[PDB]
Parts: structure tokens; sequence; C-alpha cells
């Protein structure tokens, strides 16, 4: 293997013909105001010590992020990466002092990044010669800081040379189709000093990698299909480095108005009159109970336990989602008293047994699931990491109720319960 920085001749050539779709910008691009305002935002968040590094799961190992960073954007969105659903510390589209002046600045270069990538993608499909405007429609940036000479050990980059990184070779997950990245970098064989972001094709060590070395204000972009063509890393220096990545997520399947919806889907199978430990189901379709019981599963699992995964991050940060998670536990509840009136339902005195087939086949699967996942959370919460950590970074495992708490209808453990109505299907 090699790798190429613009020392070398060939540098410009390998860029032209098989880098094209990355951009670059001198900080020189940039407004003077624009530059030591985002650099301000920045420094007090950090002082401030909002940047977490995440507890992540990644087949079937429980590892701790080098980087800290933190998600501002869009209200009510969230970002998925690694098994972990990052939540919106919100920007103030139509909580905390100090700290709404820096997410108002990142709104603003994510308008000024928008601009500059509208432009951009405009002489691409001129090159060629809606997708436009909303591949640019950045709604999320991922914030994150590395402070170097603090990790015991960095790992050498190993197919190309590049020597230590900070983050792996990988692409960015979850974002829409052929949306751009647009980063601003901050910071303070190929020079091992300076910070660089370096890019690969994927499934080649052949075609030799390039290393771009990033100065203070030096911004980036990766356009159309270049997040997935190739993947990049970060090559680290010698000085702390910040950088802002932003981008337009997937977030269809994960924004508070979406998972508020399903639970008004699930909850119309409830006579809803009054709201008590009374739970009268509307109908015993198959096909509804289950979709009942997934949307029961999705809050719980996505939302609930992902939100206090992330211990006190929030609560820390911003207030935002307290009232809204709140509402979320009180809707999970009230499915766990669904659940537990099909459970008395499918029972009966004087119910068919072809109905109680159909309606266990219909509803096992969600129930297995529920099984397996509680499981893995309280697994997870008393990871190896988890439990011996600083007494505020350990996660919290929420919800979780005791035996002899009877606020709550069905147990926490389900495996019997599984295993009972399997018992009955299988005869
Ligand atoms: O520098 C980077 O920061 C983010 C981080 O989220 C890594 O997972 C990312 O995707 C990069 O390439
Ligand atoms: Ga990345």
């Amino acid at each position: 293997g090699s790798h190429m920085t613009p020392k070398d001749d060939e540098f410009y050539q390998q860029w032209q013909l098989k880098y094209p779709k990355l951009i670059l910008r001198e900080a020189s691009s940039v407004s003077e105001e624009l530059h030591k305002e985002v650099q301000e935002a920045f420094l007090t968040l950090h002082k401030h010590g909002c940047l977490f590094r995440d507890l992540v799961r990644i087949q079937g190992k429980d590892l701790l992020t080098p980087v800290s960073r933190i998600l501002i954007g869009n209200p009510g969105c969230t970002y998925k990466y690694l098994n972990t659903r990052l939540f919106t510390v919100p920007w103030p589209v139509k909580t905390e002092a100090e700290i709404a002046a820096a997410c108002e600045t990142f709104l603003k270069l994510n308008d000024y990044l928008q601009i500059e990538t509208i432009q951009a993608l405009e002489e691409l499909a001129a090159k060629e010669k809606v997708d436009i405007k909303s591949r640019a429609a950045y709604n999320v940036t991922l914030l994150n800081f590395m402070d170097p000479q603090k990790m015991p050990y960095l790992k050498e980059e190993p197919y190309f040379g590049m020597g230590k990184m900070a983050v792996s070779w990988h692409h960015d997950e979850n974002l829409v189709d052929r949306s751009a990245v647009a980063v601003y970098s901050y910071s303070c064989g190929r020079d091992p000093d300076i910070w660089h972001v370096g890019f690969k094709i994927s499934w080649d060590i052949e075609t030799p990698g390039l290393a771009i070395p990033l100065h203070q204000g030096d911004c980036y972009f990766m356009l159309d299909d270049l997040n997935a063509t190739h993947q990049h890393c970060v090559l680290a220096g010698s000085q702390p480095r910040f950088s802002s990545t932003h981008r337009v997520a997937e977030c269809s399947t994960g924004t508070l108005d979406y998972i508020l919806q399903r639970c008004q889907l699930a909850l119309q199978n409830v006579c809803d009159d009054v709201d008590n430990d009374d739970v009268s189901l509307k109908s015993f379709e198959p096909a509804v109970l289950k979709q009942g019981e997934e949307i029961h599963n999705e809050v719980e699992f996505e939302w609930l336990r992902q939100f206090w995964f992330q211990g006190n991050r929030y609560r820390k940060c911003t207030d935002w989602w307290c009232q809204p998670m709140a509402q979320l536990e009180a809707l999970w509840k009230k499915m766990e008293g669904v659940t537990n009136a099909v459970l008395h339902e499918v029972k009966r005195e004087g119910l068919p047994v072809e109905q109680r087939n159909e309606i266990l086949t219909a509803i096992l699967a969600s129930l297995t699931a529920r099984q397996n996942l509680r499981r893995e959370w309280h697994a997870r919460c008393q990871s190896r990491i988890a439990r011996t950590l600083p007494a505020d970074q350990k996660p919290e495992c929420r919800p979780y109720w005791e035996k002899d708490d009877a606020s709550m209808p069905l147990p926490f453990d389900l495996t019997d319960i599984v295993s009972e109505l399997r018992g009955q299907l299988l005869e």
C-alpha cells in the first residue's frame, strides 16, 4: 500500500480522477465573523463539559468512544449510530443560558454550509453535461472533540501507513440517500503533528488513499454518492481537535412526532373514556393486537431505554426532552396495561381454542422480542465498563421495577410467560 498528500506530484491528478466528489475550502473562503464566532461557540461548550463519550454496543461488545461528542440541531430529531440514539440538543428554528448562543451560532453555520453545498452540487450536476435542494437540507450536526496524548496508544492506520488515527475507516451511517456531509475542522510519510482527513475507495487497498491536511477553519464536503463509494477516517496530530459534521439524517422513524403518533395508533385499540389501572381492549383481531405489541416494543427500546442509557447527558445539557420523555413513559406503562389485558383475555373461561392459537401466533414474536431485548439492556447497563465508571457516567436502567411493586401489572421478567404461552401453542 501507500498514500498521498499535497506534497506529492500525482496527488492532484489522483484527486481529479478518483476522488472528484470531494471538495475542500481553506478557512480563507469563510467570514472572519463566522470563524471566530463558531470557535467561541465550540469553546464555551467544552468549558461547560457537555461533550460526552458514549458507551456503545458493537458486534456484541461494550466500548468507549475516544472522541467526546454532542448532537445539536432540529428540535424533536434523533440520529442513531453504533446502536445509540443521540437526541437533539436543539437549535432555534420557528433551556440553559450561554448554551443557547452556541446553538444559535451553529445554526447560522448550518445555513452557510447549506449555501455552499448547493452551489457545489449545482456545479457538479453541471459537469453532468428536489434531489439537489433536499440533499443539502442539513438537519443536524454531530460535534466532536479529542485531546490526543491523553489516549494511552493510538491505532496505526494499517492499509496505507497514514499513522495514528482517532476514527477508524468508516462510512457515515443512517444518512438520507446521496446526501452530502459538510465538515468544519478546528486544529491548533505524512505530517504527524497536523490533523488530516483520509479517504479510500471501498473494498480497495490498492488504489492509494488520500490524506488531506486540515488547518484551523478548513471546511470540506462529501458530495453525492461519495460517502458511499469511499470510506473515510480522521488522522490525529498533536494538538486537540474539534470538528462539526453537518448531515441530513434519515429521521423518518426517529422523531418525537413519529413515535408519538405511533403511540396514538397503539392506544386506538383501547377504551379511552377514563385513565386508570383498568384496560379494556376494543378489538381482538390478531393483526391489531400484534401491531400494538410492536409499538410497545418500539417506544420501550428505541426511545425509553435509549434516552436513559445516556444517563445524565441530557438534564445536564438541556431539559427539552423531559416532558416528552415523561409522556413517553406514561404511554409505555399504559401499554403494559394493554398487554396484561391481552394476557387475561387469552386464558378466559370459554374462549374458542382456534382463536386462542390465532391470537398467540399473532403476539408471540413480539413477546419473545421484548424478553430478549430486556435481557440485552439490563446486561449492557451492568457492563464491565458501565458498572465501574464515574458515579455520574453510569447509565440509568429505566424502566426497571421490582417484583413487589404492584403499580405495574406485569413482571419485568417474562421468560416464564413466554414459556407458558409457547407451551400452550405447540400442543
Ligand atoms: O470526524 C468524524 O466524526 C464523526 C464521528 O461521529 C465518528 O463516528 C465522523 O463520522 C467522522 O468522520
Ligand atoms: Ga464520519
